[PDB]
């Protein structure tokens, strides 16, 4: 094989907002006067950036000689994750990991006289459980042709560390796609309404809101660790607590600047004014709204599998396969405190939580659901109740109550619906769980 | 928009100057700072303003 | 410089004939010439300074 | 900038240079050779028929 290109320009894809050399020659001089007094201003200014294809130029004193190559640079990075301090240790065998949760019951008044016919009743636990599976498996596939790259070097150590930096890449590529995984579990959490949204603006005060930001995060830390525990902050809608040394925070690196030039310079013993958690730095989050996500230390749920690389050798051909094969299972708990800080615009509503989301009645038995609503603003909307069994004899009443016909079997959706939008464009939040009949 | 126009001008200004400092030596890298989009990282002690 | 690569999604089927397959590394080269070319020139009259 | 190695610069000025003297050397071997050729037309130069 003979590679040649002819007849290539120095400006590849250059798309220059203005001609450099045209501005300083018809200038009669307010700020490109300095360069006038420069000789080789455009020859400069031609090469200004690295050429993209080099073409051989004859020399020119004697027009038969060419003109060499002097030095040769190799240029090598290497990149790790800093999200690894969330991961947990192996699972070797099996494929689904089972996460149970009970909640508490309710207070009832002491009756002796209804106390008489009801002694054997039953009082059903609160239990709820979720799932998760494996679901990377991934490989990364490189061929190194050491025979057909020896003509490319010189010197016999430029070569092996063009090696080097191929083997490292091979690396690099499996760390930088382990952090963009972890990154987009956090944003598709965020992009089904699961997370708690906290509102950054509106200070309601007129005379500061450089502090806002910070006193609604100290706030909501200081909150999510209450001893008597909250339902206000997890998908879930399950009693629980938290704690100081186990919250995590992931926030912004413009809002780490900010908060370290607006509050924390001007602060006195900013000791009393910084985070309260634990803080990590990203570059960012792909949702519009996201600023910053404070999320409890059990929230992640990402385990390895599969870490490994094997080599085969074409001899035929002369080169190196590599492949290297990892498999990891990435989820996150719903049963874990997890607020997200916005500072845009959100829904009135986004979700609705029904405490049930499985459940099993008889033909004749009935059902009682209870439904949470996350609503972003402080007033607050009504559900709407719904069946879509088919059967006719099936009811549910307003409050949340449903009745079962005596003769039907198929399988029960109860819907609750919330209406948040304006008239003649109606928006929905409908939230569903799935009932079975036991004949 | 400017960084003599106001003091409030300014220190949004430094703001962004350190966001890009502290975004530019993360050590993910990123791709989104050069001619050529390659992932690639730098140091405090080598960036210069 | 050398910049990564992409993963492939796990297939045993696809590798049952895809052994020997070959993928180029991602790597871009640049290069840099001798631009700046010049000399600055003074003439001294002694004879007429003195 | 044609070289990479200082020896082979050396070696080209060299050969610049020898160059010189050998194009000296021809042209005076030719120069003394067009002496025969000049006396033999002149006609004062003694010939034998074979």
């Amino acid at each position: 094989m003979r590679i040649t290109f002819n007849d290539v320009k120095t400006s590849l894809g250059i798309t220059e907002s203005y001609d450099i050399v045209n501005a300083i020659r018809n200038s009669q001089g307010d700020n490109f006067k300095s360069y006038v007094p420069l000789a080789t201003a455009n020859n400069v200014a031609e090469v200004g950036a690295g050429i993209l294809i080099n073409q051989t130029v004859q020399n020119d004193f004697i027009t038969s000689l060419v003109d060499r190559i002097g030095l040769v640079v190799i240029r090598q990075v290497s990149l790790n994750n800093p999200l690894k301090k969330f991961k947990k240790g192996q699972i070797p065998l099996g494929r689904t990991i089972e996460e149970i949760y009970t909640d508490i019951t309710k207070e009832k008044q002491y009756d002796a006289e209804e106390a008489e016919q009801k002694v054997f009743e039953r009082e059903m636990p609160n239990v709820k459980t979720l799932f998760h599976e494996r679901n990377r498996q991934g490989f990364y596939h490189q061929t190194i042709q050491d025979d057909s790259l020896k003509t490319a070097f010189v010197s016999w150590g430029n070569f092996e560390s063009f090696v080097s930096s191929i083997i490292n890449a091979i690396y690099n590529s499996a760390e930088v796609d382990e952090y963009e995984y972890m990154k987009l579990l956090v944003d598709n959490y965020y992009s089904k309404g699961l997370f708690t949204t906290v509102k950054i603006d509106e200070p309601t005060s007129s005379t500061g809101a450089l502090t806002e930001f910070v006193k609604k995060m100290r706030a909501t830390a200081r909150k999510l660790t209450l001893p008597q525990g909250s339902r206000d902050w997890n998908s879930m809608a399950v009693r629980t607590r938290s704690y100081m040394e186990d919250l995590h925070l992931i926030i912004d690196a413009d809002l780490e600047a900010e908060l370290d030039v607006d509050v924390l310079a001007k602060a006195f013993n900013m000791n009393r004014t910084d985070f309260l958690g634990n803080v990590t730095v990203i570059d960012g989050f792909a949702s519009t709204g996201l600023e910053a996500v404070l999320v409890d230390k059990d929230w992640f749920m990402v385990y390895d599998n599969l870490h490994k690389m094997e080599t085969v050798r074409n001899p035929r051909g002369l080169y190196w396969n590599y492949y290297y094969h990892v498999w990891q299972t990435l989820s996150v708990s719903r049963f874990a405190n997890a607020v997200a800080f916005v500072s845009g615009d959100v829904p009135a509503v986004t979700q609705v939580i029904v405490s049930p989301n499985i459940a099993a009645v008889k033909q004749g038995g009935q059902q009682q659901f209870t439904a949470y609503v996350r609503a972003t603003n402080a007033k607050d909307h009504k559900v709407v109740w719904s069946v879509e069994g088919g059967s006719t004899g099936t009811a549910i009443t307003g409050d949340g109550l449903l009745s079962v016909s005596g003769n039907e079997d198929n399988q029960l959706t109860v819907k609750a619906t919330v209406d948040i939008g304006t008239e003649d464009k109606p928006k929905l939040v409908v939230g569903e769980a799935v009932v079975s009949i036991r004949p």
